[PDB]
């Protein structure tokens, strides 16, 4: 009687799963939003820095008109990596933005010192990929938050450690492994040599340096016991215990509605795999709410699911997407985007200002919500799937998104718009005032950046 | 010298085979039509009762969408572990329809005895499955008959077997495995504990219970013998032969006759795979033909292919498509559908009653058919492509499926519709007669039922 | 800590390598055109005489409307064995055309006696897969030569070597390996027994008679220290090293000049796989430029630049394209279709003449050209993509690509064409001569056959 091979199946429910974390999959939550929970561990921040100040040149006419293809195929190669080796070391690949992802190792909270050390190696390594990448680690109470509606959901992880992987990964030169302060407080100093960072309490990372008896490959299979989905024993060659995941259409129901509808249509084979990559035009609109304390996801779980409820409203009379949400230094951000897979509708931009300005005056009447700020920017943008084969997200890339981001940060309390926008809209200039020109790290040559007034004096 | 893997070929022609049993895909048969074989064997007919029942529900809001595709991923799930050890206890996927499929065991005559002591193992295995199906097996002389023109054929199995299979699953609670009688005459009565099934001479199951000296394995390997087709020495990792198919464009001829142009399309590479999947208003057009021995096919195969050579230029100028062809206990059905892949033309609904109403009084003059009887039924019904990745085929399921069949054998002799038929025709009400409502086995709610009279009183 | 299987990466960069040459691929070319380079070889010319020719018979009303697909699957399934055979033995596949390709073994000097056994060996192992093709061998001297523009790049080899392996393989009988007389100079005498062939000083190859102490696998190994690419250690499990070609955006940008946009457009997963395979009505613009000296690189390479800069522009004004440049026996061809991918504009005819024209006025002009000579025939051809999965090349075949090649070379020095398009053109009668038929190798029913005098007397 023949035994043939048990081979590996490509569900639907595991395309799914292989653009969210562990940390959805393996959920169980109720269905009330907002829904909190509380947790506690380690976060690695890495960015592959300078990748999108120069994605301008996959415009250039060198690419021939396969700008996009050759973006995403090259920043794969180096992001599958990087996944590759978070994947390996116990970890949890949260989000991707940008050049950058977010992962986390969630562990009991006695188990924080080892598990440090294990991210530890992890950062080091991936720093070794690269020698021919900036860190930043943190450690510690963590919130996640989930908020949605009936058929769309979003995750964040708020809380100091997420406030301070933030802090490390901006210190960071180039290759530095950087570990907050709680972090560098909780980690087993006996075995890693660091520096001082001038005016900082986190530090650097110079060296891990075991003692005599230490073996990592037996300390490492210690610190697996206490990671729930470590693939093991007849899973142990797969990456990710979700590839195993078979059928079930409740938990399907409820993991589809993290995923945008045009990635579900190329998950249902009903559109070619390469259809979303592209370098597209589009308006971001880069939304931020600020509260008085951030690291308490029961006071600021409510609003932001009251300005979800809202964002989401205004939204969908345009077609515009809601691409991501992230915590940021200062508050919770909405990448917004008009333009989207087969969204392409007239006045994109007027559009674009009078959502905004809608979203301003309704966020700005939320209760907790501190203050609103609103960025607007419009020009080509990269959009596709970034990351590795089982771990994958959709994501938009270029100098306009981070543009929109640091306008929103740097003209706080205000809806401001950039030059395209702005010329574009024909709306009439008294609707707008002409802004003065500020340094923004990160950005040069902004062009005139405009406040949107609004249609009355007020 | 470098010696690379000799890796699995996806071949058209091994995609094709993929729709096909090894009954037709290893057939050599003469090109008259209708061809006749003869033979025995041992049936299996397993059906996963209450799936079509439950269908409904894949279109409430609940599965935003994507219900099709949820569907028949669940479904698939299910009926693959099924496909798969049917073909690992060396057994042959004859058909699939619905939620049920028909398997045979092909084999000499002095061979039946044990044979069914490999069938009635898989058919446990089959029920342990799902322990978190009901199965009817029948054995004796089995009867193919192959009809169609010169660009089409459909094949049918026929005979006592056949007959007794059907009675025999119909009788199963869930859980049984059901013998028909003469399954039980001719079967290893010392291995396996039976008992009687009230007021039928059909038996059911208890265990089976070998004697001592008796290993199931080196019983399968002498069994195998005796099975021309199973995989085996080099290949015994595969779970079919038919994986193995070479290029040969006379045999890819004749195998692609039995599958449809759309079908085609997307082993071409010319379709998108998920095109296929959807959850589509169509009408039903199910078309029963009685004999006065439907065991006999000599007698019944020339009448079929008149009837079939009529249904198929009827159905052409409208663009129906015959979906399967079955024996129910009473007659040969052929179940066409109007509105399939593309072919959504207005005035379905007309057009399927005048249809109906020209294959109605041409089959009816055919010689040797005695009763003809035709049930049409329009609404949501679920179409893809069912079952494993090595055996499966196109299937619509739906309750509007089941009740055109229980129309065509509760109303016999005249053209039935449904509510949704006779109210979208817009024909003149003295087209119809509206019925008395019976109770039909495996249906409610029914709404009204009206006869297709026709144009004229008569 | 787990280690996952190293998988294989289907990455664009791969994509694109299947359809080109070591050659190319590992080239390291400067960015001049004309490029040349210089170099010693064996070369292998192999043809599945007879295919082409019986192509028409894929347009059959028996193949059901699937003859492209069933011609390229059966095409593929014999090309692709070859092709396998050829990786295996070390030799680099150079192109395909029609049903025939081309492949080289790269060598120092000094190796080519012992290369030249290699190759007879795999040649007489080409024969024995279809003991159930006719060989031509070459060797000495080979000059590349790689011309184009910004954006598209195409390259050839010239020399004696090539010139000699077409005389070679016109000579073979079926089932014939034959040798140039420089390969029969150079080879291993003592290992070979051969037959005279009359009238010519190339020798048929009877058998490989290797001496008593001779193991050729040993052999073998001995010859792969000068194999400079072929698959070894980690990597022995493959047939190219081209498998394992990693994201490059500079590479990519080179070799995605070499391919046409259409196949980018498939590789980038943006345009369904089966698309490209098709039974097309085209018009086939054969041009033939004959040089004094078609040996010498220097003098021939910026002519055929040259006549490249022209034809190309003269080709994008009406859509269409070079799909092949090969050397003749005499001069450089350029295989120019009208009406492929989704080209399809009307007055294909008329607009194939004027260019064909327009081509053979520059051309005429261009320093070094002696004769120009172009065939215009239309019809119905095959268009796909023809190899194995590792290496393979979209490609034109049949009869009217035949056709147009023999017209080139039958009527030199003046632009020919069939009776398809002098009848569609509907351009009037006196823009035409009506030329003597002449019998032509290869060739039947041709049809009358014409001049295209042109708009003028002159
Ligand atoms: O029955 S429903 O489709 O409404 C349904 C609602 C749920 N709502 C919530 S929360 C969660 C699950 C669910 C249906 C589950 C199945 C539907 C069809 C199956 N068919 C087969 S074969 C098997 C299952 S199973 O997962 O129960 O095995
Ligand atoms: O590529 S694999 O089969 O290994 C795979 C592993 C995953 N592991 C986990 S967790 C999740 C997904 C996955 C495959 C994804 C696809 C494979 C083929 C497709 N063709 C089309 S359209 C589309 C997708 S899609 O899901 O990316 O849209
Ligand atoms: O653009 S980034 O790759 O740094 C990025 C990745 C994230 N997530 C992932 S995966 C989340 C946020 C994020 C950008 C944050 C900022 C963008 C603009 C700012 N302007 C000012 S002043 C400040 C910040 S901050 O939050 O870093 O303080
Ligand atoms: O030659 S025909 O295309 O008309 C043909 C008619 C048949 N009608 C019937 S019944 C059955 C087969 C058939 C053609 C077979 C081939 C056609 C092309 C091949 N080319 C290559 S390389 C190889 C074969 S093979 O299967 O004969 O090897
Ligand atoms: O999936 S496998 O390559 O193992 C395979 C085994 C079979 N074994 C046997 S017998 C038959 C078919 C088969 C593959 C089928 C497809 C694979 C990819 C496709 N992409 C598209 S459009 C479409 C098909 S299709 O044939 O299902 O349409
Ligand atoms: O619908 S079923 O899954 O039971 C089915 C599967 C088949 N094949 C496969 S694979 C073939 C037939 C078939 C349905 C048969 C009937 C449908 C309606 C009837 N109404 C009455 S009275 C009686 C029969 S019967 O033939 O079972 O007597
Ligand atoms: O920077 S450009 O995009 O203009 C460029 C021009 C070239 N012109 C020529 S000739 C050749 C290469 C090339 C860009 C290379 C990269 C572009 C983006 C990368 N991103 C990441 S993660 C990594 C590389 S890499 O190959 O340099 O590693
Ligand atoms: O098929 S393999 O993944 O082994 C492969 C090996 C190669 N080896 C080398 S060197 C080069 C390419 C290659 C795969 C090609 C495809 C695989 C899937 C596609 N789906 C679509 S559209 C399209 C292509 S394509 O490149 O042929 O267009
Ligand atoms: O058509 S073939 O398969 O023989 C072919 C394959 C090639 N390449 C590849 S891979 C390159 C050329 C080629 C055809 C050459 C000719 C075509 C028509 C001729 N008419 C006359 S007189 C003479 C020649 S010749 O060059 O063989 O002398």
């Amino acid at each position: 009687m023949n035994t043939p091979k048990e081979e590996f199946q490509d569900w639907p429910i595991v395309r799914i799963a292989a653009h969210l974390p562990d940390l959805i999959v393996y959920g169980h939550f109720s269905p009330e939003r907002p829904f909190m929970d509380y947790f506690d561990g380690v976060l690695m921040f890495v960015d592959i820095s300078g990748f999108t100040a120069m994605t301008e040149k996959f415009s250039s006419a060198m690419y021939m008109d396969r700008g996009a293809e050759q973006l995403v195929e090259i920043l794969n190669y180096h992001i599958s990596a990087i996944v590759e080796k978070v994947l390996i070391f116990g970890g949890d690949i949260l989000k991707f933005a940008g050049d950058a992802l977010l992962a986390l190792w969630r562990v009991e909270r006695k188990q924080l010192k080892n598990i440090i050390t294990v991210v530890i190696k992890c950062s080091l390594e991936i720093h070794g990929l690269f020698e021919t990448v900036k860190i930043g680690l943190a450690a510690g109470h963590i919130s996640m938050l989930v908020f949605g509606d009936e058929t769309h959901s979003h995750f964040l992880v708020i809380g100091q450690a997420v406030d301070d992987v933030r802090l490390a990964q901006n210190m960071a030169q180039m290759n530095d492994v950087i570990l907050s302060p709680n972090c560098w407080q909780l980690c087993d100093r006996s075995m890693i040599e660091i520096e001082s960072v001038p005016d900082q309490r986190a530090v650097k990372v110079n060296f891990l340096k075991p003692p005599p008896n230490f073996n990592f490959d037996e300390f490492f299979t210690k610190c697996t016991t206490f990671m729930h989905y470590y693939p093991s024993g007849e899973h142990k060659n797969l990456l990710r215990l979700a590839c195993t995941l078979k059928p079930d259409p409740e938990l399907e129901m409820s993991l589809q509605k993290y995923v945008m509808e045009s990635i579900l249509k190329q998950i249902d084979n009903k559109q070619l795999q390469g259809y979303l990559s592209e370098l597209r035009p589009v308006t971001i609109v880069f939304v931020n709410l600020m509260f008085e304390d951030q690291d308490k996801a029961e006071e600021i779980g409510p609003a932001i699911q009251d300005a979800y409820m809202h964002i989401t409203s205004v939204l969908k009379i345009f077609q515009g997407q809601i691409n991501k949400v992230f915590m940021f230094d200062k508050g919770c951000s909405f990448l917004c985007v008009f333009g989207f897979p087969g969204e392409k509708v007239p006045d994109e931009l007027t559009h674009a200002l009078e959502c905004a300005m809608d979203i301003f005056d309704f966020c700005s009447q939320v209760h907790k919500i501190q203050t609103v700020s609103i960025g607007v920017a419009s020009g080509i943008v990269f959009c596709g799937i970034v990351g590795h084969t089982v771990r994958h997200e959709y994501t938009v890339i270029g100098q306009k998104v981070n543009l929109a981001a640091r306008m929103m940060m740097y003209y706080p309390g205000i809806v401001t718009c950039d030059s395209v926008t702005y010329n574009g809209s024909n709306l009439p200039a008294y609707f707008f005032k002409e802004l003065p020109k500020k340094v923004m790290k990160g950005v040069a040559d902004s062009g005139p950046l405009y406040q949107y007034w609004g249609r009355t004096e007020k």
